[PDB]
């Protein structure tokens, strides 16, 4: 049988496969190659392409909700600022880490066919706005988590342009009246 | 190839390329679909490759003609009517059934390997930002101006969520 170390090794393989060239280009047997696996190893792990696939999105979702939340986390106790400043970097980083567009994007985009898919990016998103009102939710009304949010997505557009910067985002957080008022 | 014909072909493509994918639609299948003989097809957009950049072309004009209709409708004075126009436009593009990104997104992400279409769509989303600046200039400052533009392309990253509301807009106003 399969060690754990090779299975992870597959799905990492066409993860980083995946990122550069898309789902569709990319064959069972171009992974099991590139993976350097015997085909049958592929098989013994995974029923089916669409089933691996899944397990992909999987765990790329897994490891984008371990990075924010250490990042989040290494930040200092009501340090809103740094952790305001440490999610706008999270989405440049993301973004300029051949950048066409995220995986999850990616996956949503090929895999029409298969709701689930959607469905767990979606659910990720919400995460996302979630750890980051969690963070903010007292500092920030929920009008400009929103808005913030969304702007942060938008940096993860392929092709965006004219990135608001730290020091847009700062202004927008800074300004808000109960920030005033002591 | 008639013009009519042209606009004909580009379009029944773009709206299955919009529903399925660029690399999902086949010459094929756009060929018959558009009920257009092979030879004649092949004759006016010589690849794949070539068809794909003039259906890239055509949605980006219509694009810009749309958004720049849609805004030209406001009074020269009327600024938080230009500011809700260009809110609408990105949610009637992105609050459809089925939605799974803009064909300009699917264009960039299908096609890394053809520099001329993210450079296509790049400049797009930098017409789009100027324009809407060009309207806003003398009452929204930079720093507001990048970040609504780039909250409303949030709108458009498919499986978003907790989308900015016309009233969160306007209060930002």
């Amino acid at each position: 049988t399969l060690s754990d170390e090779k299975r992870n090794h597959i799905l990492t393989t066409a993860l980083n496969l995946f990122d550069q060239f898309g789902f569709q280009h990319i064959s069972i047997m171009r992974i099991i190659t590139e993976a350097k696996i015997a085909k049958q190893s592929f098989y013994m792990a995974f029923p089916s392409k669409d089933s691996f696939i899944i397990e992909c999105l999987d765990m790329e979702i897994n490891r984008l909700k371990q990075s924010l939340s250490n990042l989040l986390g290494q930040c200092g106790k009501d340090d809103h600022t740094s952790i305001l400043k440490s999610f706008y970097q999270w989405h440049v980083d993301l973004a300029y880490r051949g950048y066409n567009g995220t995986l999850l994007t990616k996956a949503v985009i090929e895999y029409w066919n298969l709701p689930d898919i959607k469905m767990k990016v979606e659910d990720f998103n919400k995460w996302k706005y979630e750890i980051f009102a969690e963070y903010l939710a007292e500092e920030i009304n929920n009008a400009r988590l929103r808005i913030i949010v969304s702007a942060m997505n938008g940096i993860l557009l392929p092709a965006s342009t004219y990135l608001p910067t730290w020091e847009d985002i700062e202004s927008l957080y800074g300004e808000q009246f109960h920030h005033h008022h002591h």
